[PDB]
């Protein structure tokens, strides 16, 4: 039934090796635009080149809801006199920032790192935070509609942006999916696709059933509009214990009984390594 484009795929934010993932054999890869996340670390274009050349799709993690303290762009200035979109900490990732996404200097930083990314030679852009826009929602910032308009445009004028330059160039949206509640319809055709974290297990602990249906009505109504989706669940504990190998292959079986394109990664989350389990992944 499903459309299912890609057999495999890999999520690979930190040590990903261009000449490893070319001979993995997984079909796209999504990785860092550069090899420890800095200036310096960019990727070169003929690093990036070597996985193109052996029919890999590349593409690119940029976090569009949060500032990363690490990146070209951010500034010793905005410790002293912060700037009015740049907000708390995350709790939960320290040197991550949620940020007004709304705001014109922040659309600009995005549109600045989209065009190195564009000049590297990747062919999508994967992009994470989505979901800022529910954090100021339940922070009373602006409202709830407000917040998933402003988001769902900027995600329309990040595919404007690189479109113009790239026609072909694939977005893949990261969770945040029920902002759909308040799409048009225009955002569901702009996308390639749909990435999401945790809609099977949170880690290795099964989630309730109900909880995934919900996120899955989104997920299938984008599928059989003729979207891919990408799941990542964090379930393999590292062991190759019985308990963890049944729950890989539980994953595994539930995703595609949905459409859904798995990769089973390190219940750490650090998405340090390529992470291959012996006629799993990637699939015989």
């Amino acid at each position: 039934g499903w459309f299912m484009p890609f057999d495999n795929w890999l999520y690979q934010l930190q040590n990903a090796d261009p000449v490893e993932i070319s001979s993995s054999g997984f079909e796209i890869a999504v990785i860092d635009y550069s090899k420890d996340g800095s200036e310096s670390g960019e990727y070169s274009p003929e690093e990036i080149k070597i996985m193109v050349d052996a029919g890999v799709v590349p593409v690119a993690y940029v976090n569009i809801g949060q500032a990363e303290d690490y990146r070209f762009y951010w500034k010793e200035s905005w410790y002293t006199n912060t700037p009015e979109w740049l907000g708390e900490e995350d709790p939960a990732w320290p040197g991550n920032y949620f940020v007004k996404y709304w705001y014109n200097e922040w659309k600009e930083i995005v549109f600045s790192y989209l065009d190195r990314v564009i000049d590297q030679g990747f062919k999508g852009i994967y992009l994470d935070r989505i979901d800022s826009f529910e954090y100021w929602a339940q922070e009373g910032v602006i409202s709830r509609r407000s917040a998933a308009r402003k988001m769902i445009n900027f995600v329309l004028e990040i595919a404007e942006y690189v479109r113009e330059r790239k026609p072909d160039m694939l977005i893949i949206p990261q969770n945040g999916e029920n902002i759909l509640d308040f799409d048009d319809g225009q955002l569901a055709s702009t996308v390639s696709g749909w990435a999401v974290e945790n809609l099977f297990y949170l880690k290795t602990i099964p989630l309730e059933e109900n909880e995934t249906k919900s996120r899955l009505e989104y997920l299938i109504r984008l599928n059989r509009k003729g979207k891919f989706i990408l799941s990542v669940d964090y379930v393999d504990d590292g062991s190759d214990s019985f308990e963890n190998i049944s729950r890989i292959l539980d994953y595994y079986e539930k995703a595609k009984r949905n459409g859904c394109i798995p990769y089973a990664a390190r219940s750490d989350l650090e998405l340090d390594e390529m992470n291959v389990i012996e006629g799993i992944q990637p699939p015989e």
